[PDB]
């Protein structure tokens, strides 16, 4: 009963709304005892007093030793940071992606060949869709992970990292794409460094705007029925609004709360067949956040068929209790 709010990380607790937690008595022991609770295990960034019904803490005897109370007498509320994570540099219809600039991305492979796209969260886990594990590649054994590499001819066999653990979303439907999420957790850590690193989960309250700009990137086809891309190609898209996505000259009535329209009704860049579990992402606060995985769509950047990736901020709390169960 422990979130993070908003582009600031505000610490809240929940009461039977939500309340920020207050500065004082606090330290960085409670803030990685904080992370711990939220399945973040080893990871912590920071926790700073940021001047935005208050949890006080208790000093006698993390969740049970808070009190609800009307005023903080340090003046400022707990900003909860787990993990370094949103920092970088400085398909179709899109551009060669420079190195450093999406350091989450990832090329997931089975039989040494490019099969989906992922999300770097954390050294150990990514976040992809539920229809590229689909069976028969539920199983982990399949699975091999590149990151920091633009090239699939750099992907050198024995070179990857394997993946231990693969878990669908429980809510998955494979017919309607609904809930299309699923975790990976490689048998061995990342190293991070400018080109590794991960992009930040999405916090409930990010605001966005109706057609907040964001951008894609993958090693998927760059025209309908093509071949995987060997470079790492990225673009600009637009969130689309679900009520303009649902109209009957669009998806009709397709996209559920789970599912998120990005790109152009015009069409011409887009998501394409390979980009599928990949990165939808956008900067706000001067972080980048994962706002979708690229999930589904007819076709690839034709007019009126945009791309349908999944809601990752409806995901964000069955994320932090797997990862937590591990
Ligand atoms: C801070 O913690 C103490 C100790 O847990 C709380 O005192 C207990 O309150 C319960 C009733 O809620 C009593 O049954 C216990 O006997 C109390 N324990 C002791 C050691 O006296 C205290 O209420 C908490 N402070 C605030 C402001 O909530
Ligand atoms: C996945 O690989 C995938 C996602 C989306 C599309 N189509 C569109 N974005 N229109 C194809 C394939």
């Amino acid at each position: 009963c422990v979130r993070l709010y908003g582009p600031n990380f505000i610490l809240q607790v929940y009461s039977s709304s939500w309340h920020p937690v207050c500065q004082d008595d606090w330290n960085e022991n409670y803030g990685r005892a904080a992370c711990r609770d939220m399945g973040y295990k080893n990871n912590f960034y920071s926790s700073q007093g940021i001047v935005d019904s208050f949890m006080k803490l208790n000093t006698s005897a993390i969740y049970k030793k808070l009190y609800h109370s009307d005023a903080c007498s340090s003046k400022a509320v707990v900003s909860l940071r787990c993990i370094a994570c949103g920092v970088n540099l400085n398909i179709v219809g899109g551009e060669s992606a420079l190195p450093g600039a999406w350091p989450w991305q990832v090329s997931l492979h089975v039989q040494n060949v490019h099969v989906c796209g992922g999300s770097i969260i954390t050294p150990e886990w990514i976040v992809t869709a539920a229809h590229c594990v689909e069976k028969p590649l539920n199983n982990p054994w399949h699975w091999t992970a590149f990151a920091g590499i633009l090239r699939q001819s750099f992907m050198f066999y024995g070179a990857g990292y394997q993946v231990e653990k693969v878990i669908s979303h429980p809510n998955y439907d494979s017919k309607t794409k609904n809930n299309d999420i699923a975790l990976m957790k490689l048998q061995k850590p990342l190293t991070f460094n400018d080109l590794v690193k991960p992009v930040c989960l999405p916090n409930p309250g990010m605001m966005l705007q109706p057609e907040q700009l964001c951008w894609i990137s993958g090693w998927g086809a760059t025209e309908e029925k093509g071949k995987t891309s060997e470079v790492l190609n990225a673009a600009k898209v637009l969130l689309i609004e679900t009520q303009r996505c649902n109209s009957r000259y669009v998806y009709d009535n397709l996209i559920t709360p789970a599912m998120i329209c990005a790109g152009f009704l015009q069409g011409n860049v887009d998501s394409c067949q390979g980009d599928s579990g990949g990165p939808l992402v956008t900067s706000k606060n001067n972080i980048w956040w994962l706002i979708g995985d690229t999930s589904w769509g007819s076709g690839c950047a034709k007019a009126y068929r945009p791309g349908v990736y999944g809601n990752v901020m409806v995901f964000t709390d069955w994320i932090y209790r797997q990862m937590r169960a591990d």
